C-alpha cells in the first residue's frame, strides 16, 4: 500500500522487548508512544556532542543550538500548516498548553455571566483549566451531550452558544472512542457568534494531516510524546492577532524585554514572551526529529495503514463473546470495550499477563465514563507500528478470559 | 584530592568537540551543564527498552516506569535532605517551580497592602513572578540592596521586614557573582516575623551538600540541566504542612481525584495535585541519573576541586591589565568580568573564537547590571570538569584581546 509496517517496526526497539517472557504487544500508544530510534538518537547526539544553553549565547554552540530550537518551531508549524512560526509556542504538553490559554486568554476575554461550552467526551486536560477559569471571574462551564454512538450531539448547539459566548474547547479525536468531531463546522458557528475556539488535537496529529489554516481553529494543541517523540514538549498554535495581544503567563528570564526594580518590567513578542526560562531543549531536537520520521513516512500512508488495521480488530472482535465496544463505526486509532460484567482491571491485567499491554481506568474522561453508566473501560490502541497478528493475540486474549472467568 | 579532573572529563563526549578548529574550552556551565555519557545513556536506554505512560496503568511496562518516577522523586528528596519524598514537585525548572509557588501559594497568602523582599542580585526568575503577584494582589516588592563587593546589605534588614512581610525570596549563590548568601541566618529572622522563604537553589545544588532541613526554608528549587542532567526539568521542594494546604495551579489530568461537569472536581493529594498530565518522564529518568553521578563523586570532593580552582583563576588573572572583577572574594562556581572599556560582546566574540565559551550580555540580572552602572558582563563558569589549562587559555585571550584592541 506504500507502507511497510515491518520496516517501521524495525526502527521501535521497545518493539523487541519481551513481557512476563512474551513478545511485548504494545496497545496503549494512546496513552504514550514509543520512540524511533531516529528519535531517541537524534536528542542524544546533540547532548553528545552540540549541547549548550540556548537564547542566543555570544558563543558556536549557544548560537547553534538557538538556531536548531527555531527551526524545529519553524518545522513544526509547517507540519500544522501555520501561517507563521511564531505563531507556535513550546509548551510542556497538551495539558500546559491549554491552562497558558485559559490564564492568560480567559482571565482578559471571559467575564462574570459568560459562558463557555466543551463537549462531555473532553479530556480531563480540557476540562480541568476552564473549571478553574469559570470558578476565577464567575462564568458558566456548559456541555455538548453525547449520543450513544460516541458523537456529539450537535442539535444542542443552538441552546448552548447565545451572546455571553466566549469560547468552545473541543477535542479533535476522542482518546477513549476515536471519534473525529467536526471541527471545520463547528467553528464556523462558532464564529458566527464572535467565540473563540481552541481544539485539543493530542489524538489527532498522529493520525493524518492536520491543517489550522483550513480548520480556522484559534488555538490548537498538541503533545510530542504521543505523536513518537520525546516527553516533556508539546505545542501550542494560536493565531497571531490573538497572540500579539495576550498577556504573559509564566514570569522569567527570556520573556522580558527590560527588567526594572524601580521602573517595573517589560515583555517581548510572542511567542518567545511564553517561554519563560531554560526552554526543554533536548524535548525540542527530539521533537523536531519525531516530526521529521512521521512525514517521511506521510500521514495519508500511516492513515491507510491505520484504518486497514482497525478494519481488521474490528471484524475480528466479533467473535469475543460478551463484548461491548463504545463509540462510532469509524473511529480513530482507539477502541474501548468491556467483557462481560468483568471489571476492566481485571480484563487489563490478564492481557498483561499474555504479553498485551492496554490501558485500562477512566481515561482521564470521567463524564464519559458516566454518560455511558460505567467505571471504567479497557482500550486497545493501534497505531502505525501494530500488526494483524497483534489483533489476533487481543482477540484470543479476550476469548480466554471470557472462558475462563464466565 | 580525591577528585580526579581527568577521570570525569572522560565521562562527558562533549568536552571532545572542537570549536573553530580548536579544542573547546566550556567555560559556560553555569547557563547550562554538560552532562556525562552515565545520564545521557541512562534516558536513551529508557526510551530504547523500558518506556510507557506513567500513572499506575495497568500492564508491567507502565508500573515499571512509575516506580522509576516515584523512585527519582525520593532520590532527589534525599539529595537535598528533605524530610519526605511527597515534599518534592516535578517541574521544567527553576522558573517554573518559583511560578508555582507565586501562584499557589503566593494568591492565597499575600494580600493588598502586603510585602514580598528579594535582592538585587536577584535572576529574572526570582523577581518577575513576584512583580506579577504583586500586581495581580496589590502588594509591594522591596528589595534588599547590594554592597560593592557583590554581598547583600544586611544591615538594611530591619527597614524591609515590618508585620506585612509575607515572603522573602532569596538566591542561595549568585548566578554573576558567585556570592553565597547566609540563609540560615536570613530565614531565623524571617520566620521571626511568620513570613516563609522561598530559596533560589539554581547555582547552588551543584557546589556542595545542601539540607533544607539544616536550612529551614520553606520553598527551594533548583534545575537539573545546570546539574549535570537534562533540560525540560527541575524540582520544587515545599515543606510538608505548607504544600498541603496550597490549591493545584496546572488544572488536568492525574492531578484529581474526581472530575464532574455537574457536580464540580476535587483535587489528589500533594505532591501529585501539582503534576497535571504527563510528566517528563525521560527527563525524571535522566535526573535520577545525574543525581546519582553527582552523588557518587561526592560534592564534598567537586566543592575542594572547584574552589582550588577558583582560586588559581583568581591568582591568574590578576596579570590581565585592566580587568575588573565584580563580586566576592569568595566567589562559588562563577567570574564575572569586564575588560578595560569593551564591550562584554566583543569580548566574548573573540574568546569564542579562540574556542573558549564564555557568556555575555545581562546574565538574566538587569537590576545587578544597573547596580555596577554597566550594560553587561562576560562571566567564566568554573565548574567539576573544567582545568588549569582551560583557565591559562582565558587569561591568554584576555591578554591578547587588550593588546589587540587597545
Ligand atoms: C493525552 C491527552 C491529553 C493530555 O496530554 P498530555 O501530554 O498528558 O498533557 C489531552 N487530550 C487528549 C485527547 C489526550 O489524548
Ligand atoms: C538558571 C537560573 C535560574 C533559572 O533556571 P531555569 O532552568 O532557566 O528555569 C534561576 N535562578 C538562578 C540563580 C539561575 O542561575
Ligand atoms: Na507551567
Amino acid at each position: 500500500m506504500t507502507f511497510s509496517v515491518d520496516k517501521v517496526r524495525a526502527d521501535f526497539p521497545v518493539l523487541s522487548r519481551e513481557v512476563n517472557g512474551l513478545p511485548l504487544a504494545y496497545l496503549d500508544s494512546a496513552a504514550s508512544a514509543q520512540k524511533p530510534s531516529q528519535v531517541i538518537d537524534a536528542e542524544a547526539e546533540f547532548y553528545r556532542h552540540g549541547y549548550a544553553a540556548v537564547h542566543r549565547g555570544i558563543h558556536t554552540l549557544s548560537a547553534q543550538a538557538t538556531e536548531k530550537m527555531e527551526n524545529v518551531r519553524k518545522r513544526a508549524s509547517l507540519f500544522i500548516n501555520a501561517r507563521s512560526a511564531e505563531e507556535l509556542v513550546f509548551v510542556r504538553g497538551t495539558t500546559e498548553g491549554i491552562n497558558l490559554v485559559a490564564n492568560s486568554w480567559g482571565n482578559s476575554n471571559v467575564r462574570a455571566g459568560d459562558n463557555i461550552i466543551i463537549s462531555q467526551m473532553e479530556h480531563h486536560a480540557n476540562i480541568v483549566p476552564w473549571q478553574m477559569l469559570c470558578a476565577r471571574v464567575g462564568a458558566e462551564l456548559r456541555v455538548i451531550p453525547l449520543n450513544p454512538d460516541g458523537t456529539l450531539q450537535l442539535e444542542t448547539l443552538p441552546t448552548l452558544f447565545d451572546e455571553k459566548t466566549r469560547l468552545l474547547a473541543i477535542t479533535h479525536v476522542s482518546n477513549v472512542l476515536g471519534t473525529e468531531n467536526p471541527l471545520a463546522e463547528m467553528i464556523t458557528l462558532a464564529h458566527q457568534h464572535g467565540a473563540k475556539v481552541l481544539v485539543d488535537g493530542a489524538q489527532a496529529v498522529m493520525h493524518h494531516p492536520v491543517d489550522v489554516q483550513a480548520l480556522d481553529c484559534d488555538f490548537y494543541v498538541f503533545s510530542g510524546h504521543k505523536l513518537y517523540g520525546p516527553t516533556g514538549i508539546g505545542i501550542l498554535y494560536v493565531k497571531e492577532a490573538l497572540l500579539q495581544e495576550m498577556p504573559p503567563w509564566e514570569g522569567g528570564g527570556s520573556m522580558i524585554a527590560t527588567v526594572s526594580l524601580s521602573e517595573g518590567t517589560t515583555w517581548t513578542k510572542a511567542p518567545w514572551r511564553f517561554e519563560a526560562g531554560t526552554p526543554n531543549t533536548g524535548g525540542i531536537i527530539g521533537l523536531g526529529a519525531a516530526l521529521e520520521y512521521v512525514s517521511a513516512l506521510g500521514l495519508n500512508n500511516i492513515a491507510e495503514y491505520e484504518q486497514n488495521l482497525m478494519h481488521y480488530a474490528l471484524s475480528q472482535l466479533e467473535s469475543v463473546p460478551d463484548l461491548t465496544l463504545y463509540g462510532p463505526q469509524n473511529r480513530l486509532g482507539v477502541i474501548a470495550f468491556n467483557l462481560g460484567k468483568h471489571h476492566a482491571y481485571d480484563v487489563g491485567s490478564f492481557l498483561d499477563n499474555y504479553g498485551i499491554a492496554v490501558r485500562t481506568g477512566h481515561h482521564c474522561a470521567m463524564p464519559l465514563m458516566a454518560y455511558y453508566n460505567v467505571p471504567a473501560m479497557c482500550r486497545a490502541s493501534l497505531a502505525m507500528y501494530n500488526t494483524h497478528e497483534e489483533v489476533d493475540r487481543l482477540v484470543t486474549g479476550l476469548q480466554r478470559i471470557h472462558r475462563l472467568l464466565g
